[PDB]
Formats: structure tokens, sequence, C-alpha cells
């Protein structure tokens, strides 16, 4: 069947291991525990088709990792995470966007820029703001709950229908 890599990344703390917890075993994890680097495996089917989707999930880093580098070098698709409540995650998207420019040696990734966290009130990022960067980009702009699981599926859904347009 066919398989879709999908990476996930983002500053530390943003959420993504909530997200991709909650999308593959439907529960919301509360607590906090840095990744280094995590995968899950799950058949689903997506607008019809089944198929397997290969899940990287990353940490945080502010720090060079080579091991970091080859582990992302395989990803087919990338979500790129903030938290809608930390103005810094959103600045460092770039260089998220930068790194994975650089370990696919492509300026055309299929991606998707998440904003999570979108339950809690102490917005600092409005979606507008993220809404430019996106496009800027040429990639959607999707906000997500891991804890109510608002906008969980559609979030990785649509990085595998952008991976099916490249
Ligand atoms: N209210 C709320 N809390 C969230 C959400 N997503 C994650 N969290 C909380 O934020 C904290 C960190 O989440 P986690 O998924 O571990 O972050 P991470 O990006 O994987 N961290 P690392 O980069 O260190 O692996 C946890 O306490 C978790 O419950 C969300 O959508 N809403
Ligand atoms: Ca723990
Ligand atoms: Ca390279
Ligand atoms: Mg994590």
């Amino acid at each position: 069947m066919t398989e879709y890599k999908l990476v996930v990344v983002g500053a530390g703390g943003v959420g993504k291991s909530a997200l991709t917890i909650q999308l593959i075993q439907n529960h919301f994890v509360d607590e906090y525990d840095p990744t280094i680097e995590d995968s899950y495996r799950k058949q689903v089917v997506i607008d019809g088709e089944t198929c397997l989707l290969d899940i990287l999930d990353t940490g945080g880093q502010e720090e060079y990792s080579a091991m970091r580098d080859q582990y992302m070098r395989t990803g087919e698709g990338f979500l790129c995470v903030f938290a809608i409540n930390n103005t810094k995650s959103f600045e460092d998207i770039h260089q998220y966007r930068e790194q994975i420019k650089r370990v696919k040696d492509s300026d055309d990734v299929p991606m998707v820029l998440v904003g999570n966290k979108c339950d809690l009130a102490a917005r600092t990022v409005e979606s507008r703001q993220a809404q430019d960067l996106a496009r800027s980009y040429g990639i959607p702009y999707i906000e997500t709950s891991a804890k109510t699981r608002q906008g969980v599926e559609d979030a990785f859904y649509t990085l595998v229908r952008e991976i099916r347009q490249h």
C-alpha cells in the first residue's frame, strides 16, 4: 500500500508529541516529556485510499544535530508546528523551514504550518499573521488543539493531500 513519511518539527513544547499521539492513539498527553526522536506507524484510509502513515515525532532543537538532519532526510512531508500562545515559537518557524529545505535540497517540499494549542485563551499569534506567513511559503495554515482534538486529523490529512499534489 502507499506509505507517507511525515515528520513533525517545531520549537520545544509547542505540542508536537501531543498532536501525534492524539492522531495515532486518541488521547491527550497532559505531561511534558521532551522528545529526541520517536516514530509512529498506522494504517488509515484517506480519501478512499488505504495507506500507511509513518510519522517521525522530533523534539525541539536549538543546537546542531547531525543525527537529526539525517533522520529528516527521508521525510516526504513536514508539519511545522508553533503554539498560538508562544510568539517565539512562531518566530522560530522560518529556521525550521530552512532546515527542511537543506535536508531535502529542495525549495519545494510538502509542508503545512500548524498553529497549535488553539483551545488556550492567551493568544499572542493571530490567525492572520500565520496565514500571511503560510501564504509566503505557498502552503496551508491550520490551527489545532491536541487537547480537544480540534483540527488534528485535518492537519495531518492535509499534509498527505499536499504530498499528493507534489
Ligand atoms: N492546552 C493545550 N496544551 C497542549 C496542547 N498541545 C500540547 N500541550 C501541552 O504542552 C506541553 C508540551 O507538549 P508536548 O507535546 O510534549 O510538546 P513537544 O513539542 O512535543 N515538546 P518537545 O519539542 O520537547 O518534544 C504538555 O504539557 C501538553 O499537555 C494543546 O493543543 N493544548
Ligand atoms: Ca513523565
Ligand atoms: Ca542538503
Ligand atoms: Mg515531543
